């Protein structure tokens, strides 16, 4: 069945907003997962975790007599998807269990995983989501083997369908680099947002780089691909070693011997995959990487040993059964356990990517000091855990249960608690007149709120405008956010709180971060009543106001948006079209097709363009809510063409006359081309329609004002 | 950046199932258009149709000065793509602007029509859908250039995104027949569910099949195609030669010289496509099919004069200037207007597909029939272009405004008005005591019920438990319903009608439809009551009985279920996987992926599968709503192997026993197999789920019951 994409493989996509339907969710649309997560017993979730590990089923016979390390290895894969560029992948959807990531190479057997802890899952029904569950399962594992967490946090709500994300080009799994659709260019630079070595791994080649076994050239993998999923050096050698003081790596025979991944494989496999004919396919003969390493004496016991031997051995370069790159501790004597014969004892065994934990100069250091002191080992393993696990989560104020770490963490850009009372209706709407008598425009209002609350993106939930963090190091001095006119904005606002911070009695105080959206609400209510409209702009108080010592100023880079459709902001050229990037923008807000038309139809005729650019300004009413843009951009009466000297800006010139009325970008336009963005278009550009755009616009703005505000959820 | 589809481009597609979504809509979520309509002044916008059908702008010249015939064929191609085999296409949902039909060759420059009607669009609103303006635009034209319509509806809400259709398999616009994604095979065997002869056409190619400009061959495509739109040779000829006595087409130069299609052309654009290098690209100049011929020698007024040019003039095989197949009358003088220079004339011209209404036999008697009494033409056109532009509309009940005509016309499925007293809750509960206590089962009453409702489609808004046509001819021989079984239900339920309506006091008594209905929402209870829960199934009266002389026979046959996975039934062998026939019927019932999980899981349990198989129903209590299917579906202790004699049957057996414990079909295992099927299987399989399981099949059984209930909407 020929379809659109085939006809039109460059259209724009706009089914990328409109997933997570409530159409598509089983559960009802009052279905509150936190409220059933706080019910649940967790303590007894947990004890039937702990009888699981080392109750082996058949289909799949536990290594050791316990699925540990396999578990581990699932809540570890669940996690290493995600991505610090957009913030999409990792656990907190429980994307595993979907295309593409349940059939990618590297998750391998994790089908398995999953399976055995059906039972469970059905016994809690939706008082636990899998989301939530493959983390609290790899807890559950450690603690089982002598390992103390850090702590756990419910309240991954489960998905019903597959994200839409960017994954990479390649057609083919596990394609070397320098094909025809290369991830790599330059001295081996990776393409954002990507943040693996090769299409279905994790992160890097266990072999190493494009499978040559260089343990030192493998560390420069390592390092950017960690780097990608926020991890620093100490954190990445505390994951890896961690994880491989651990089980297994299964390669028994040839690779050749194993069917197809789990969306590839027959309908009787009832959603199992990798089904093997080498031998039983499964135990001692079983097949996932085509590694055979096995790091430890004590593979179902937390300890020291994985540094032990990487440090006391030297390591030789050897073959698996399938013929995968491994090392080996020659003259080691015989002293790891077989997984399945108590007869059996094996010599030492090594990915090159855990020699890069010894062959890389600042690895070693690292190393060396965990080694020497394994508490340290044990505590930063601890903590880079959690951070693993979490760090798609959002903000605090969402996880939800009795094992939530106390300690607040940088990396969490932590909000600091309310202690004193709110502003109420009546001092919002004194602040708001304040606002407008002191000479801020409704341009300069809507762009500082705008900037504020923009950054918030729903694949990691990070960003918003609670904090205040917009007047801290890097916000307040990215070019998208106009750092000279946000200074005197700022300037003007604070001058305002501490007036009314100073009058009041009993402890009531408003922060800048709440005043910031106000002082936004007030503008979009003037620019109503330029239009001629009295509208009250909902406002919800509550916000904090973070400190520079609580903002890793590096981490909050990749929340810098370089691309801002709804400012007509283009930080540079790229290969993406514009049209594209507002898409991805508007996936990221979490707003519908619909709600991106209204939102940015709005916005031009506000003045919330960066620079005052007149692109897209399709209105004689400047600051005055109206839904000019379309009526105008609608008008047939006007002819477009690209300019000469930029092909991405496009004039717009009275049809009969010549005369030139208007300018726009690809952005701006594409409202008028795409044909399901002009059907909306035309719905706020019908004669009926004032009244309909200012009631959306006005909703968008708030929905967009308390994307972060999971403490009022 | 490659996607699911890529990777596994054979695996199911849920996503048809939950398009229209509220978050694609503009519209609020207690929009009703009809409401909306009801409010419109419809004498208004018809006043400003006339007024445009003249007003010429210079981007796309008026022909002769007139719109009509553009507008004519704009309604006649927004109707044109319907096909009776699943009731898809048609101009119902306005699908026209959208992709692909949009950027159809066959609809080449109905984007400058459609454009046209812009400034009428907006100033008229919500009130009217661009769907019932399309048709009101050519019903407007034809009265304009004096030709009296039959009357119109309005009622077609607009849709926002593209509706999900096989348009067949071919990867090349227009590409002839053989090919490797060939839509014919045999003795020119059309494959169903198409109904053009070519990818990118309404129904024929006007050069003849395949371009040979064979008159004869050619009638052949035309009534093969006509008929797969529901209609015979008497609406056929009546609406070609009705059409074709208006207007022009357009063939002034190569084709060469038109551009990208809408979907393909750059964003200055704004919508439009087929640009045209040729002259000025417009009006004298225009090239849309190729062809150039006009037709009468009064293109913008009603006439007879189609008929008398084609038997008229003898015909010679010649050349447009684009080099196309067309017609010209020999011997002719010069009698026919050109479109832009009051010196020019012409002479008459006719394509292929007009001379098959005069070469072909049966045609040729219908056209001789209608030259000779031309009243007789016109009437049966009028009744003709009627069912054309409303044959996907539905019931009479959807039919909204002032000029709907009061006729009703067999091919509309008519029910009969309500003229007595409905049964109400007491009587309800007093027939459902009556059935229960008649001997009926569980697995008699739901399989009845089902197999009356079930043959709704959305697409056109046939079929439906309304009228009780399940005791006529056809439906009650169709294998699918069981004919024998069906007869003997019927008999017992038409005694206790009988019994029930002569104990009736004034008017008051319950139709058959009614019945059915009433009598599977007793079983459904009676089945939940079997599993310990005591439940009510709502049930609204109001259906009517219809008669056989109200049901025609042959237009009823493409409502047969050839496949139907809820009652796990193949008529034969198909091309298809029958997990895709599954999801098709369940977008034709309008449902959702969770809705259509809980019923097809539901009806297993109840015994609704033809003939009593024992596929799927995997529950040791057949005739109690429960859960079953699910949890025993889901159980990892069961291992599934297709059978020896027939690869689409399963076996399931204890996977340490060996013991066989069930079998089963692809529909019924794709639930344990597909990952997005299998997670909602999952919330329905778990512990907590027995309850939510009964509620959400009520609801579902329920919305089944309803899908034809536009005299309640
Ligand atoms: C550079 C990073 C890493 C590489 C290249 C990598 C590679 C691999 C490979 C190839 C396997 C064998 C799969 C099989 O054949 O069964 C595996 C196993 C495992 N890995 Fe990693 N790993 C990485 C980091 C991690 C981290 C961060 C963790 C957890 C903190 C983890 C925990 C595990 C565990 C527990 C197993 C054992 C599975 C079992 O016993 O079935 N690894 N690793
Ligand atoms: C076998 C069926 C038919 C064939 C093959 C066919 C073919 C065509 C073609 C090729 C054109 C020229 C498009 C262009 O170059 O502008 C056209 C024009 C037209 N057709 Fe048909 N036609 C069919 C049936 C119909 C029917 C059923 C109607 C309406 C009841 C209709 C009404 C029109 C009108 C009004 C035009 C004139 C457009 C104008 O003035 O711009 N035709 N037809
Ligand atoms: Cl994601
Ligand atoms: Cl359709
Ligand atoms: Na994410
Ligand atoms: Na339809």
């Amino acid at each position: 069945g020929t379809s659109n994409r085939d006809w039109w493989p460059n259209q724009l996509d706009l089914s990328i907003l409109h997933r997570h339907s409530s159409l598509s969710d089983p559960m009802g649309k009052d279905f509150n997962y936190a409220q059933a997560f706080e019910k649940l017993d967790l303590a007894a979730v947990k004890r039937d975790l702990h009888a699981l590990m080392t109750t082996s089923q058949d289909w799949w016979p536990a290594d050791f007599g316990h699925y540990g390390g396999l578990f581990i290895r699932m809540a570890w894969h669940s996690a290493g998807t995600y991505r610090t560029a957009d913030g999409r992948g990792g656990a907190g959807e429980g994307q595993q269990r979907f295309a593409p990531l349940n059939s990618w190479p590297a998750n391998a057997n994790l089908d398995k995983a999953r399976r055995l802890l059906w039972p469970i899952k059905q016994k809690y029904g939706r008082a636990i989501s899998w989301a939530d569950l493959l983390i609290l399962t790899g807890n559950v594992a450690l603690e089982s083997m002598g390992f103390k967490t850090f702590g756990f946090a419910g309240g991954r709500a489960d998905t019903w369908e597959p994200e839409d994300v960017y994954w990479g080009s390649e057609k083919i799994w596990l394609e070397l680099s320098g094909g025809p659709n290369s991830r790599y260019s330059g001295d081996r630079q990776l393409e954002n947002p990507l943040a693996a070595v090769e299409m279905g791994l994790i992160y890097v080649n266990p072999e190493g780089p494009d499978g040559n076994p260089d343990p030192v050239a493998a560390a420069r993998d390592i390092r950017d691909t960690f780097a990608r999923m926020a991890m620093n050096d100490e954190e990445t050698v505390a994951l890896i070693a961690g994880g491989h003081t651990f089980g297994k790596t299964h390669g028994a025979g040839p690779a050749s011997n194993v069917g197809a991944e789990p969306e590839a494989a027959g309908i009787e496999a009832q959603g199992l995959g990798w089904k093997s004919a080498y031998r039983t396919g499964k135990g001692a003969d079983a097949i996932t990487s085509g590694l055979e390493v096995t790091w430890t004496t004590t593979p179902t016991q937390w300890s020291h040993n994985f540094f032990e031997n990487l440090f006391g051995y030297e390591w030789e370069l050897t073959k698996s059964p399938a013929g995968a790159h491994q090392w080996v501790a020659k003259g080691a004597d015989a002293v790891i356990p077989d997984a399945f014969d108590p007869s059996k004892k094996h010599r030492p065994t090594m990915l090159t990517t855990d020699l890069s934990l010894r062959f890389d100069p600042a690895y070693e250091k690292i190393s060396r000091r965990f080694h020497e002191n394994p508490e340290q080992f044990a505590d930063a393993f601890a903590r880079a855990w959690f951070k693993l696990t979490h760090r798609d989560m959002g903000p605090r104020a969402r996880y939800l249960g009795p094992e939530v770490p106390a300690e607040v963490l940088l990396w969490q850009d932590p909000i600091p608690a309310v202690d004193h009372p709110l502003i109420d209706a009546a001092d919002a709407a004194e602040l708001k007149a304040k606002v407008l008598a002191s000479g801020l425009t409704v341009s300069q209002l809507v762009s500082t709120a705008w900037a504020a609350a923009s950054t918030f993106r729903g694949s990691d939930k990070r960003g918003g405008a609670n904090g205040a963090r917009i007047r801290l190091a890097p916000q307040k001095d990215w070019e998208a956010n106009q750092p000279e006119q946000l200074a005197a904005v700022l300037e003007t606002l604070e001058a305002i709180r501490t007036a009314f911070n100073g009058a009041q009695r009993g402890g009531k105080q408003v922060s800048l971060a709440d005043l910031i959206v106000l002082a936004g609400c007030a503008g979009v209510e003037q620019a109503a009543k330029n239009a001629g409209h009295a509208v009250t702009v909902p406002f919800a108080p509550g916000r904090a106001d973070a400190s520079q010592e609580q903002t890793d100023v590096e981490s909050m880079a990749v929340l810098e948006p370089v691309a801002d459709g709804f400012r007509n902001y283009l930080k540079g050229k790229y290969r993406v079209p514009a049209e594209v990037l507002l898409v991805d923008k508007a996936q990221l807000l979490t707003l519908s097709a619909p709600e991106m038309t209204v939102l940015l139809g709005g916005l031009r005729v506000l003045g919330a363009n960066v620079g005052q650019s007149r692109h897209g300004v399709f209105t004689a009413r400047e600051q005055a809510l109206t839904n000019d843009f379309f009526v105008n951009l609608l008008d047939m009466g006007t002819e477009w063409k690209p300019t000469a000297a930029d092909a991405d800006v496009f004039e717009g010139r009275d049809r009969a006359t010549g005369e030139l009325k208007w300018t726009g970008t690809r952005v701006d336009l594409v409202f008028g081309s795409h044909s399901q963005l002009r059907a909306l278009a035309e719905v706020y550009g019908s004669a009926d329609a004032q009244e309909k755009f200012v009631r959306d616009f006005v909703a968008v703005w708030n929905k967009v004002m308390n994307l972060d505000r999971f403490d009022l959820a």
